[PDB]
């Protein structure tokens, strides 16, 4: 196994995968790293075997249909490892944790969201269609843009977009256009 957490690659008290080379913080996995179960198998095993067991699973889809999908645990599973390829990126610092906002000529937004929100809100089973979670995590990047404004530091908003939305065509299977 990998001598450094997937996520943070920041060594620790680490869990490893039984089924690849992968380890983990605790709470750098999404789910957390589960108590018991030998052997344990990370998100990025458990995605790929819903594939294997599912080869038309990579077929394209249309972004309007995967939206209204109901919540279902395959569902469930793929916007839990969709959060975690955001959080594998460095830039998902500045979106962690709760926002605040007080800079000449802004006003911050009318809904504020962050990553450990929308983690928090997977871990509860607050969303039941996966439109719910693209919706607030596409509303971050947004927030960002708008409150920044003509600083580029606007630029953080659209690296980390971009991070989510090819992961999420990747994961869900998105059909290709140009
Ligand atoms: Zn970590
Ligand atoms: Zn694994
Ligand atoms: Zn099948």
């Amino acid at each position: 196994n990998s001598n450094i957490c997937e996520v943070c690659n920041k060594w620790g008290r680490l869990f490893c995968c039984d089924t690849c080379p992968r380890s983990f913080h605790e709470h750098c996995h999404i789910p957390s790293v589960e108590a018991n179960k030998n052997p344990w198998s990370c998100i990025f095993c458990r995605i790929k075997t819903i594939q294997e067991r599912c080869p038309e699973s990579q077929s394209g889809h249309q972004e309007s249909e995967v939206l209204m999908r109901q919540m279902l645990p395959e569902e469930q599973l793929k916007c839990e490892f969709l959060l975690l390829k955001v959080y594998c990126d460095s830039k998902s610092c500045f979106f962690a944790s709760e926002p605040y906002y007080n800079r000449e000529g802004s006003q911050g937004p009318q809904k504020p969201m962050w990553l450990n929100k929308v983690k928090t809100s997977l871990n509860e089973q607050m969303y039941t269609r996966v439109e719910g979670f693209v919706q607030d995590m596409r509303l971050i990047f947004h927030n960002h843009k708008e409150f920044y404004r003509e600083d580029k530091f606007t630029r953080l908003g659209i690296q980390v977009q971009d991070i989510f939305e090819k992961n999420f065509r990747n994961i869900f299977a998105i059909q290709e256009t140009s």
